[PDB]
């Protein structure tokens, strides 16, 4: 068998906001007690860094060592779509494992954010569901939040990003209230930050204010 | 061994009156050194053999792949019945072992409201027609649309995703040229699942005053 790696993005979130700290993990799994020692390579484009920092070697319950690396990483530079190579090498393998990971490929897309109210036929029970729609973006990395009246709205769920037939991508998230609450026109917000949005982030409303 | 992979039958394929549900139980990583893969099924672990292997297929690296196939009657997958495929080949270690089966618990009957385009979206050549089918259990489902009982075929379903009751919802996106939202057409989500009542709903969305 032996070692094996694994390379993780960082956030989209982390990626989009102005203070945030992206990061790329690279784990090792499955590293031998006879041979311990773990060597890390980071590259960027191609070209070795050395700003990683690594983690105190966590033994793990069935005989194995995992340990962690946590490269930093500049969101322009992970929005640029830099690529981040993971080079794990152990004394109990023949050559040294290869992960390489980056941004999706291809021209940004922006986000189209529309609000959608509930059914009529759904108003008879006593809670709703309100509907945001995200559609068109590229690429698939996005965060979607819902408030109200400037606080979060935690009773919400957003499905994972579905591949359109024009290439982009949509996506569904659907906050669910007390009906009393949309009885009372407070107005809920869907916030959602993306890469190719201006600012990288807009924000939708609804309240059902109907007749005058 | 090497890997084996046990596979659901789809949704669709067990709601439907005359449809052959089936499950699938890819082997991959045969070694063209020694294949000859053999493969035992048990349906509760008791025995029958309604089961056809495809003969052995292809690569992509000089690797080797392997299939098998049964058919099952759609309502024993319905009442629970657990399913395994003992993949019976020497290669490496020992025999090998996968069970599937429906999830178990209560079916709960889907919610299905259809949603209109937002003012907004109005201002394009395509237009979105949304629908939400929530409150469902099992995952086991499938979604279509279709206009004048023909079936509509731009359209993208999400898959279903755990709610916070241990439910689950998913969207269903179909997608129409502005034109044909104004005529005033109708638009049918059409939801299968077997917590309905006979296994089938349908709800009409139009273009109302
Ligand atoms: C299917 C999936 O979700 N993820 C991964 C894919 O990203 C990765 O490159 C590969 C290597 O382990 O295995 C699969
Ligand atoms: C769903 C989940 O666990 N995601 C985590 C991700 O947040 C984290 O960046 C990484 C660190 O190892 O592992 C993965
Ligand atoms: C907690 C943890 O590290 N779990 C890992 C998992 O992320 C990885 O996919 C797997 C591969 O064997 O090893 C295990
Ligand atoms: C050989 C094996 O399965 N080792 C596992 C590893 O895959 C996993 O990451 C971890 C779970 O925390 O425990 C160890
Ligand atoms: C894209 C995708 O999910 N493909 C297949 C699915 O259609 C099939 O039923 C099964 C193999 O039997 O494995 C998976
Ligand atoms: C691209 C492709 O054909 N991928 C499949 C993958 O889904 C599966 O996990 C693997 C099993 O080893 O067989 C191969
Ligand atoms: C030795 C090995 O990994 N062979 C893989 C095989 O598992 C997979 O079915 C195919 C398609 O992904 O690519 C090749
Ligand atoms: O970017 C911040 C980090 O948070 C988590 C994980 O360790 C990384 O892959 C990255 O997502
Ligand atoms: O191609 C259709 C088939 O796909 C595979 C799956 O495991 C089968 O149950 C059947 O649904
Ligand atoms: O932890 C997440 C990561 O490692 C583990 C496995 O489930 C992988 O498939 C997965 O991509
Ligand atoms: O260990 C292989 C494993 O890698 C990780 C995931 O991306 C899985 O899809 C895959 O099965
Ligand atoms: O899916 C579970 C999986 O998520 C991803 C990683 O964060 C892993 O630590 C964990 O095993
Ligand atoms: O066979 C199922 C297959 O699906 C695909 C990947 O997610 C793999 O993790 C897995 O092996
Ligand atoms: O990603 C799709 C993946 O699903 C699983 C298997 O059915 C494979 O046929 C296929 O590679």
């Amino acid at each position: 068998g032996g070692p094996s790696v694994f390379l993780f993005p960082p956030k989209p979130k982390d990626t989009l906001m102005i203070s945030r700290t992206p990061e790329v993990t690279c784990v090792v799994v499955d590293v031998s007690h006879e041979d311990p020692e773990v060597k890390f390579n980071w590259y960027v484009d191609g070209v070795e860094v050395h700003n990683a920092k690594t983690k105190p070697r966590e033994e793990q319950y069935n005989s194995t060592y995992r340990v962690v690396s946590v490269l930093t990483v500049l969101k322009q530079d992970w929005l640029n779509g830099k690529e981040y190579k993971c080079k794990v090498s152990n004394k109990a393998l023949p050559a040294p494992i290869e992960k390489t990971i980056s941004k999706a490929k291809g021209q940004p897309r922006e986000p189209q954010v529309y609000t959608l109210p509930p059914s009529r036929d759904e108003l008879t029970k006593n809670q709703v569901s309100l509907t945001c729609l995200v559609k068109g973006f590229y690429p698939s990395d996005i965060a979607v939040e819902w408030e109200s009246n400037g606080q979060p709205e935690n009773n919400y769920k957003t499905t994972p990003p579905v591949l359109d037939s024009d290439g982009s991508f949509f996506l569904y998230s659907k906050l669910t209230v007390d009906k009393s609450r949309w009885q009372q026109g407070n107005v809920f917000s869907c916030s959602v930050m993306h890469e190719a949005l201006h600012n990288k982030y807009t924000q939708k409303s609804l309240s059902l204010s109907p007749g005058k």
